[PDB]
């Protein structure tokens, strides 16, 4: 019974202390790590021992098994064996017996000891005293509990701290990678006037002492551009952006995005950009470019995912057209293209977007006959409709569509880029189409910021622009199938 | 002169060209040279000399336009803060791609364009494009202001872009900003820390003592508090085994604005297991000292405490630095002596009397954690201006999650460091010890209950984790912004932060 466990740990503590213990002392000074501990002496001999090389070490108890003490002590996600022997014991400092017998699996624990193997070849460390620095007061285990207390899983399932590793490598990796070729990181507003640069639903919170309404970022783009105009002509950053909208393995209402602009680039740069980088990165954490992935679930088969570029590009209006045997004709948003669009949609049985309107249902189209075209490998869907795409400059040859590419790993974006609109008046026109659609009942449509519409009108140079989904990657790339798996602390309910 | 009229002759301008048949706004044109690279490269040119069969596309912001005659017209081109003059003369002009003048003409200060051209330098030693074509790729479709035309205004904060293309100094203090970062980031990676990203959005706002923002998940009908420090969870990863691990991103604190003050700002906490308050006085006089000669070659910097114009004071960061122990201090410039218990009658009305005298604000409610930080703020927190300085050892109600003071019964192994008399860092050892750490949570809660706003909320899953084990643990925190603040000599926040709070334009 845990409870009970729990009451006699705190009760030891505390009748620790009525003696005039310390249960938890101020400092250890520990004078080598576990894993530069394992580096320095594994090549010791069986039943070798350095009993004149006395070091101070610390670590989490994380088994325990009688003049012969066992134990396993885990730091940095390495280990070790404890071997307290009586006859190396320092009596000076107390009982042998009362020393280790009150010893629990969890407590951290200060050494005094040397380095040497047991007979069986176990790299161990040999206490001559052993200090308890801090109790563990619960049963570790041996759910949504990882979840919830994530120092769990990250004690117990050595594949978390894994994950995360991963994670942070991912995010260095693309930090270096903008860094070499001249971009500038910045830090832009995550509490804005109001919220631009995507097409989502927004969390609002209240500043008290200006009595004003704030919309958490829903992305960083606006700000950035902005900067463009000020001539950091190439910028990014990296960090959180907010989208007020339900959980799922895809989803978490808070998410780590990067996205940069590049002064005179413009798609076909970006679609290299990507090739580069993703390859890059794929071969940076693994050797190849070739991973294997569990789509659907740890213990169905896996795929394989290639990058090696280059990568398939999908005409978005042409490939829908194409797998319905039907034509889409401009304007999208014609009574008659409208009415072919959702007649598709009702035909293969698939929800009617609500409200219906032209970029909605050319998106939920998109959704269910191009985005899972490739598993194998990464893909681009590509020239985007400009009435999906309020803030992309129009094609330079193909009327209505824009030079747009968003890039899919299994089915999931992971990237969305294009060549910059820097007209001021197109972006004012595409706002006014964009605010027609919220009368409609669009809630996700962009509202006119009049802050960046005036940054237009200074001039903004030819530009590419580029946003990453940092934690979709990152699911990708360790194998995890849900979000929940490469944030530390995923958005809950209370338990 | 009419900056409207100037506006709207320009958008006549944009829709005649494209009446014309010409596309005021290039997709793409490919570039061969950056202006700095164009410098490095040709800078050692002798006066007159032209390499004419060297032909290079450039681009960049037109900020000056002269005329010399007919045939000759001159700009000055920047890009990425440096600047190379344009000599356009009629004896190089490609007159397939137009008319001389007609090109020319349309130019205005501001606008983007694309060159192609040789390098070379003027008879007057000018380095300078000579463009064979010239070809706008964005017009500036407002008069751009003039250099020191932009001070004392508003403007700087709202169109940071304008203040960015027009005054020099900008871009180098939010490049020195970058830097900084860059330098912390890497001074902790090189010492084996690990960077994480804890959530910004939380059932409980912990950490800190501090107002927090409040917003609202529709879908799980969930309201949340948008974290005020990152102290809690990177703690609880400390239990998880992430022996050195730090974040650096934005907290948000519901107060009000002013010249050291923005609701949204940018913070780095690290949490080092084995380490204590002595390791991190170390770190922090290593860091700061390392970073300073980083930036400046010294340990010395000039500040402009009171304005650009009143003379700077000169900050010395030599290690070690001064320590200051907040409790002794107080009762030693006040004559007075403050005897624990801190809210025994008899000490909270000592310190409500030395308040009085010195005519200073009294805090509502009178807590004695807030009396004490009250006296902190107007007698100690400027005793140094020459140099950084810690103040060091407060009391226990003054400091929920800190660890007390191995040898001095009710305080706790605690640091502040103050620059100029602010506060840029918070540090202590941590306390680890659930049962304490509940007691200081309903301290706090009690706190809370007789109207102080900003006392700690009992955090539950965090105590918790505390029951884990924590192990003996060093935690620090850092302000970016006000750090940036003094190593770019300004005075205000504002002017180390691209985007400021703001209240709506007209
Ligand atoms: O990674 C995501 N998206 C991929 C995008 C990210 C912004 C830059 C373009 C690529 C992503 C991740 C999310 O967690 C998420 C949650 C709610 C709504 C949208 C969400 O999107
Ligand atoms: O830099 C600031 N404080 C120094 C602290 C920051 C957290 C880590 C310890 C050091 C700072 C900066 C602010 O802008 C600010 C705004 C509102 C309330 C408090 C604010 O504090
Ligand atoms: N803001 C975009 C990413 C950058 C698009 C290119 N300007 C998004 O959230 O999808
Ligand atoms: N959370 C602290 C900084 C770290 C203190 C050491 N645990 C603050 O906001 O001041
Ligand atoms: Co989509
Ligand atoms: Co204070």
């Amino acid at each position: 019974d845990p409870r009970l466990y729990f009451e006699n740990r705190s009760k030891f503590i505390q009748d620790q202390k009525d003696k005039g213990i310390n249960p938890y002392p101020h400092k250890f000074e520990r004078t080598i790590s576990i894993p530069e501990f394992i580096e320095k002496y594994k090549d010791l001999g069986n039943g070798e021992h350095l009993e004149d090389t006395i070091l101070n070490i610390t670590g989490r108890i994380m088994r325990v098994s009688q003049k012969l003490r066992f134990f396993d002590l885990v730091g940095d996600g390495e280990k070790i064996q404890v071997l307290a022997n009586y006859s190396f014991h320092n009596h000076e400092k107390g009982n042998f017996a009362e020393c280790y017998d009150k010893i629990r699996r969890g407590d951290i624990v200060g050494i005094v000891g040397f380095p040497g193997k047991s007979k069986k070849g176990e790299l161990s460390i040999f206490p001559k005293e052993t200090i308890l620095l801090s109790a563990c007061l619960h049963m570790l285990p041996m759910t949504e509990i990882r979840y919830r207390q994530r120092y769990l899983d990250l004690l117990i399932n050595e594949s978390s701290r894994h994950t995360f590793v991963t994670r942070t490598k991912i995010i260095n990796f693309l930090r270096n990678f903008l860094n070499e070729r001249g971009f500038f990181e910045v830090e832009t507003p995550m509490m804005n006037l109001i919220a631009g640069g995507a097409n989502a639903r927004p969390f609002i919170t209240h500043h008290n002492d200006l009595d004003l309404d704030l919309y958490l970022r829903i992305a960083t783009e606006l700000p950035l551009k902005m900067l463009i105009v000020g001539g950091i002509d190439k910028v990014y950053e990296i960090g959180k952006v907010f989208r007020n909208e339900g959980i799922d393995n895809t989803h978490n209402p808070e998410f780590t995005s990067c996205e940069f602009y590049w002064a005179y680039a413009d798609y076909n740069d970006l679609i290299k950009w990507s090739e580069d980088f993703f390859s890059q990165l794929v071969y940076h954490l693994f050797g190849t470019y070739k991973i294997s992935y569990n789509k659907d679930g740890p213990e169905n088969q896996p795929i394989e995912i290639d990058f090696t570029p280059p990568y398939p590009k999908v005409s978005i209006v042409e490939e829908i057209e194409k797998v319905t045997n039907t034509i889409l004709e401009q304007p999208f948003d014609s009574n008659e293209t409208i009415e072919k669009m959702i007649n598709i949609i009702k035909e293969h049985k698939i929800e009617l977007p609500n409200p219906p309107t032209a970029a909605k249902l050319l998106d939920q189209l998109a959704s269910h006959f191009i985005e899972n075209k490739y598993n194998d490998k990464p893909f681009f869907i590509v020239e985007h409709p400009q009435i999906m795409s309020p803030l992309a400059k129009y094609h330079r040859t193909k009327p209505g569509l824009t030079e747009r590419l968003e890039m899919f790993i299994c089915g999931k974006e992971v990237l969305n880029a294009y060549t910059e609109l820097n007209d001021p008046f197109k972006q004012k026109e595409c706002f006014k189409l964009q605010q027609k659609d919220r009368e409609k009942g669009d809630t996700e449509a962009a509202q006119l910021d009049s802050a960046f519409c005036t940054s237009l009108e200074y001039g903004l140079p030819p530009t590419g622009g580029l946003g990453l989904g940092i934690d979709r990657i990152t699911m990708f790339l360790t194998n995890k199938n849900s979000i929940k798996d490469v944030i530390l602390f995923p958005t809950m309910r209370p338990a």
